[PDB]
């Protein structure tokens, strides 16, 4: 049907239909008489999977023969979403499968909706890992993603009476056709026990053993016949475990709980024992696998030449002392040699500066669970602080600030400090964030070892986030500039030549309208909610957090409503305001924000005076599959974090690629996006980082803003008095109190500039042609934000390997 | 190679090799370079499974079209063993697969050893269910086995320092290629809650819900293209379950524990809540499935015309009040009508008369877990006792004896009484057992409803228990009489014509010697134990229990040892005495018996004066796969239960079919075996049932035997003094005390006759030709003991259906 979706050759279509029928019969044990749409999905998935196999086996054989340096990406989160369409895209099978299924009397898009998301992450950090795997395969790197196979991923969110409710994400219920269990490569992991000192070094004895069983999932590169591996570990009890009899068998659950469920916190540290077990479990199993693979290719001097380990945040930070443990206790290397190897092998990526997100583990937990690792951490600390003392003699404050051990009521280990000490490279995820690291939280470390500190601006994969989710836009672009941009996104710059092309202007606007119609129809079908497709689609989708300021958005919505009520007969640009995202189950304020949003909708959506000029919708169960639907439909992207709080953002990049304009602060990657597109082509407002610092120095007083801004005063009075909660007048008292007395994120301080900037947005939207021309200027300059660019920089500047766009033989 | 294993045609072999290679590549994602024997097993299993599929789909379609009466066999145990060879046998693929694998450079018998047993049973009762499924498919009945998919089957037994140790049977670790998950047919099961009475009947409300997810396994008939289904339920929590957050997800284990593990008790009732939950879980899910299937073919008058439910023991007895609950509470039938349907639908098989094995559930457990079922049971009891009172007016003792409710310290429900009241047929499992039921424990019920009581003598499948485990014997038989006997075992009578045939005598003896050599080699390979293949193989394999009298066997072994030590230079027929079987983890005496056996071996096997004239071996981890190895190798089958205690036995039948002679009491099916073969061709000894009754009446005094039998006195003195436990002289004091003062099973009373009978065995073994002629007389008359005969009798006399040996189209 469309060119970027590949060829539908007679031979291929015939073969696909044959194998589809085979799987339905032999694999699913069904006939066409009793088969349901779910059976048809599975027959298609197995058919497409077959095409991955040959390439998967030969890629891994190729790495064995060539023995390139291997890259290991360690993460507690891989937010993968659905796999079927992505696999077809990367193998050039989309049109062929579409034709084959059509001839069998089936609608492929209907079958695609049956697949469960692999929701093994919380938000940005987990989704970055997923984009990275796609880019590493596309650039021909010998890369492996290592994580945990959670039985339950991020919870399914239901909205009941306007409140968030959580349901278990039982994503494996119907099976996972993509994974291959590898019980033969099961490895032991040790917990608890005690340290024994012998004539020849320390010994970790009397441990409890949990087995780590790997499941491998293929990761296809874009049309290069490369298929890499994501290996996820699942926890299993040993067979003599606890071995009255019945209870001992039932108690196997205790061991197997390690891989049961993803902790649903985003940008918030919860110091629970089970989470620490998960972190060690992934690190211990992965490192054994790494060392095994290295030996099968005596002398650890070459270890950093053949192995790179990337730590995604501090979650897998135990890799550092675990590597030391293995090299010193088991392989019998001297300390200094082991440390040299460890530092040259490991690198660390930081994703946030918010103090509450930083992992600081109580010493007493580490002492009980991982006694040998605590000893190693103490020794690392002693040697590191001896270097600091030598470099900055007499600076006793610096010694306390830089220590891995934090003194106080309870002693803690600062895992970020451990990561910096034991890594040869430390990076932030956008230029402003990397600069903040050097100037503030890691200033002391930067002064000691400046060479360690780097920037690697985040990116997103243009396969999932353009070709897959927005084929209409991909097609009109390919018509003008060909197909090479899909693996070389910088080529989108060629589109600047079409900014005054009346045909292209019309096509860009047509694609957006079709996307909006499709999404408007999706909402009525699946959720019974009515929206006007001619309105400006104003969208903020991301996890619910105070720093992201969904609350500032709420204030603007109420402002719009109040202005309409004051002058009902004045024209206003119609808007559909959509907000979605999950709140961590224990985060009270975030749960209250969700309730506020639905409560505003309850009033606004039913006021006959408003009509269809303003609608407020809460998008339930935001996740990767939903992002693929709403992003291509958006006109306006809300990226409104307080300056200095969002390290990069990646949702911002997805919206830019898909033809939405951005309203945002100069925060994270917003700064670089505006720089690429030109500030005239962005809607920038509010305090810069320096302005926030100035306000902190004299002290933030929210009352000042309330006193001087009459429109703001009205909203707070409405919230306090019960206007949005008639039956429970004091429902939002917590929100008002926080805004007025305890607001770390200065919502009121950016209110006036935000509202004025939103007026400028509405003004441009009244002029379709000039709106679309600005859109073209954004799409055309989005190239820097491909994760292919990001990964090429990691490869060259951290891992010491060269990317390759060359095909493996088919 | 051998004829009964079918054809190895060029087309078939080529096709099998092709599909083997396909599965290795696409299914297992391996290449020949890295594949292990386990990978090769799985490639073969998937290849053979493919051949089942077409027949499986078309059999089930055939039942849908023809709508025959359906038979539902409800059991908490299905002791299936391995599936690969059985499937090849029934599909006539054995020789073809052997050739195909040989051409690929693989040994098929080596691959067969990799498969785990499906050990979803304890012993006789569970294995009977397995033989029954095979026979029902072979006789073309529309039959379904329904049970529980235990994650852990019967424990693996290890012997450490002579003691039994238990290890979890993690049989699903590497996957199960035979099953197909059917998550789409998941059904809810209710627990706890309370009963509400409305204007229109009772309502069971406020329940906890557990989901039952089915897994289907194919059951092939012998070369008739019939493939029936065994459906096993697995427990799953609902997704809103317990839905702080992390704990609620982890607590899903509580619901899912229902299907976690098989209770390892054999002939012993343990009244634990989790076991009651398992019993209701299987009954509730199964009955919904039954009713669904019935409606898809309003009026329940025809229900018993289209449905038969067979209760394997009282374990699924809750089917009776559950059927009543559904018919009365949900379908709104009047009580009397519902009861008529229930009685005509249900039938009950009793497997033991031992009082400690009878299920008597505390009322307080049923009251909390199943409040509506308790109410229904009370109502059944009231109506039943009104019938008794009308038939036997004034007989107040009879009313207390027959009540379903047992009065006392704790009130209990007698599940056997419930089963008799609510079934149209009640059967014992051998003629003597069925007679004992009518004369003793169920006498009152027999007097009220004589027509209900039947006999169905047990049997074994000649596919698994001859063709599969003893192809050598199957072949020499087929050479003389053809292949028809495999599905018509009565044809073995034709072999009486060859009792004086010198060629056949030589061949029968040759097959036994080869079997003995193979097993002798197995023991050295897998267990490093040396045995003399020329010795008489004297075998007792079955679960360890006081009633089965492994202890009597022990007394004979010590007698033999003491006689040798007294006259070292006298000739004795050399014996290898092998005893194997598992003890329930909480059964102290059974565990002590295992220790005694190993302790005897420790002395006997290392006495240089004995030489290789006597060896005592404990066969570790007795299970179906081991039975298939040891039974064809046996010369002497020990079936020595106290008369009136072993309801039938089925191990006895397996030995008779495979060319062992039997030493046994007149107990269970031993009586019918001796009758078929002729008493001259059996080694019968000991008290009959009547003799046991006489001894009970005057009182059993073990001291009398000790006083009058000098050889018995010596053994007890040896046991007491520490002869078999030098380091722990009082180790066996419990055993001695029981034998002397508290022996319910009268071990001493049969000792003298047993020893004398064993002398007669040794005498015959000295004459190879006459030994073998007696063997031929046993094999030739084993036909009655085919489970095909048993199932034909159930079909005609209980279920009201006609068996069919006719092929379905291929
Ligand atoms: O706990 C966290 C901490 C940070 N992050 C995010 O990581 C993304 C990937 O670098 C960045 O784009 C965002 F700026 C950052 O908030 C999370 O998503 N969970
Ligand atoms: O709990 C029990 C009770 C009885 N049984 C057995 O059932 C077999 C099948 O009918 C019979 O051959 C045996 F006689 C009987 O002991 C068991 O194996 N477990």
């Amino acid at each position: 049907q469309i060119s970027v979706r590949g060829l539908a050759g007679v031979e291929n279509v015939t073969e696909l239909k044959k194998n589809f029928n085979r799987h339905l019969h032999f694999t699913l044990v069904k006939d066409r008489n009793v088969a349901t749409p779910r059976d048809y999905y599975f027959a298609l998935a197995h058919t497409v999977r077959d095409h991955l196999v040959g390439r998967w086996i030969r890629t891994q054989q190729h790495y064995y023969e060539k023995d390139p340096k291997r890259i290991y990406y360690l993460s507690l989160e891989f937010y993968m979403g659905r796999t079927l369409q992505n696999t077809m895209v990367n193998l050039a099978l989309e049109n062929a499968c579409d034709e084959a299924t059509y001839q069998l009397g089936l609608d492929m898009e209907e079958l695609e909706e049956i697949e469960e998301d692999a929701g093994l992450g919380n938000g940005g950090l987990g989704r970055l890992a997923a984009c990275f795997l796609d880019s590493m395969a596309t650039l021909g790197l010998a890369a492996y993603g290592y994580g945990i196979r959670y039985e339950f991923g991020i919870f399914n969110q239901k909205i009941c009476g306007g409140w968030q409710m959580e349901e278990a994400d039982d994503w494996l219920r119907y099976g996972n056709p993509w994974e291959k269990a590898r019980p033969e490569f099961t490895l032991p992991v040790h917990f608890y026990g005690r340290v024994e000192h012998t004539s020849q070094g320390a010994k970790w004895v009397d441990t409890q053993v949990v087995l780590a069983m790997p499941y491998d999932t293929p990761v296809p590169g874009y049309r290069n016949n490369v298929v890499n591996t994501m290996r996820l570990w699942s926890a299993k009890a040993p067979n003599d475990f606890n071995l009255g009899y019945i209870q001992a068998v039932l108690d196997r659950n205790l061991a197997e709980n390690i891989s049961r469920v993803l902790y649903p916190n985003d940008n918030f540290f919860e110091g629970k024992e089970l989470r620490l077990k998960q972190e060690y479990f992934v690190v211990a199993a992965t490192l054994q696998d790494i060392i095994r693979r290295f030996k099968s290719s005596t002398n650890f001097d070459a270890f950093p030449d053949k192995v790179a380990i990337q730590l995604n945040d501090t979650h897998p930070s135990l890799a550092i002392p675990e590597l030391m443990r293995v090299l010193v206790d088991l392989e019998r290397l001297d300390w200094d040699k082991a440390w040299e190897v460890t530092v040259k092998t490991c690198a660390y990526t930081n994703h946030t500066v918010l103090p509450e997100a930083l992992e600081r583990w109580p010493v007493h937990l580490l002492e009980t669970l991982l006694p040998r690792h605590l000893q190693i951490i103490y020794e690392i600390n002693q040697r590191f602080l001896n270097r600091v003392a030598a470099a900055f003699p007499g600076d006793v404050d610096r010694l306390r600030r830089m220590s891995l051990v934090e003194e106080g009521a309870v002693k803690r280990i600062n895992m970020a400090h451990l990561c910096i000490a034991g890594s040869h490279a430390v990076n932030g995820v956008a230029r402003i964030h990397s600069e903040i690291l050097k100037k503030t939280i890691f200033k002391d470390f930067y002064e000691l070892e400046p060479h360690k500190f780097q920037n690697k601006t985040n990116g997103i994969t243009p396969r999932r986030w353009l070709v897959l989710c927005n084929p209409g836009l991909a097609e009109i672009i390919a018509e003008r500039i060909g197909e090479e941009y899909i693996s070389d996104l910088d080529q989108l710059r060629k589109l600047l030549s079409y900014v005054d092309d009346e045909a292209f202007i019309r096509d860009v606007a047509k694609v957006k309208q079709e996307n909006k119609l499709k999404f408007a129809a999706y909402l009525e079908r699946e959720y019974k909610v009515h929206i006007n497709p001619n309105s400006l689609f104003d969208v903020q989708v991301k996890r619910i957090h105070e720093y992201k300021r969904q609350l500032l958005n709420c204030l603007h919505v109420i402002t719009l409503y109040n202005r309409i009520k004051k002058e009902p007969n004045k024209f206003v640009v119609p808007r559909t305001v959509m907000i979605g995202g999950k709140a961590a189950p224990g985060y009270h304020m975030a749960k209250m924000i969700i309730k506020l949003i639905t409560a505003i909708g309850d009033v606004v959506n039913h006021d006959p005076v408003v009509g269809d000029r303003l609608r407020v919708i809460f998008l339930e169960n935001y996740r990767v599959s939903l992002a693929e639907k709403v992003i291509p439909a958006a006109d306006l992207s809300e990226q409104i974090s307080t300056a200095g709080t969002e390290a990069s953002g990646t949702g911002n990049m997805k919206f830019m690629l898909n033809g939405a304009l951005t309203i945002g602060t100069m925060d994270g990657a917003n700064v670089e996006m505006a720089e690429e597109a030109g500030e005239e082509n962005f809607f920038i407002f509010g305090m810069r980082v320096e302005d926030v610092d100035r306000l902190d120095q004299r002290g933030y007083n929210a009352q000042e803003y309330y006193d001087r801004i009459p429109e703001l005063r009205q909203i707070i009075e409405q919230l306090s008095s019960g206007f949005f909660s008639p039956k429970q007048p004091d429902l939002f008292k917590d929100i008002v109190n926080m805004l007025m007395h305890h607001d770390r994120f200065k919502v009121f301080a950016d209110y006036e500039e935000y509202v004025k900037c939103q007026e400028r947005v509405s003004a441009l939207y009244k002029n379709p042609r000039e709106w679309t021309r600005m859109v073209i200027r954004n799409i055309a300059t989005s190239g820097k934000f491909s994760s292919d660019r990001t990964i090429a920089q990691y490869a060259r500047e951290i891992w010491g390997v060269e990317p390759s766009r060359q095909r493996l033989p088919a």
